[PDB]
């Protein structure tokens, strides 16, 4: 039984986190509409084309069920969010705790569906959390 939510970090610069957000909110808005209602196989590959967070096709990819770990440890001013409800990344824990290796197979998509601010780092910048949802192929 796997954590269904998992936090992961990325300290990325302002120019690149402002067209991050631009394309978050762009996919939101037109691919991922396409997915959830009429499950597009075609909405599916763009979106997993993009890889907004950086993650396509790592097996092991370091993350934590606290997001407080993150803003701890490493200060990231980007935060993605991944809701696993269905165990499609094969979470194991790396006993540190609350840390998970993930793997994310090719035929699972991390759905973007929010971009929030969540307040600042100690840098002074805005932090933003990007929700995903983990799906499978249509």
């Amino acid at each position: 039984k796997p954590p269904t939510r998992l936090f992961r970090g990325l300290n990325l610069s302002e120019e690149f986190t402002k067209g991050l957000i631009d394309q978050a909110n762009a996919m939101i808005a037109n691919t991922t509409e396409r997915l959830f209602t009429d499950h597009s196989p075609e909405a599916f590959k763009q979106i997993k084309l993009n890889d907004l967070s950086k993650m396509s096709g790592r097996t092991n990819a370091s993350t934590t069920t606290e997001i407080k770990l993150v803003k701890e440890t490493w200060d990231s001013n980007v935060i993605f969010e991944m809701l696993d409800p269905d165990g499609l990344l094969h979470s194991k824990q790396v006993g540190t705790e609350s840390e998970f290796s993930v793997y994310l197979p090719e035929d699972v998509a991390l759905v973007p569906v929010k971009v929030t601010l969540d307040g600042k780092t100690q840098k002074g910048e805005n932090r933003y959390v990007f929700t995903f949802v983990a799906v499978k192929s249509p």
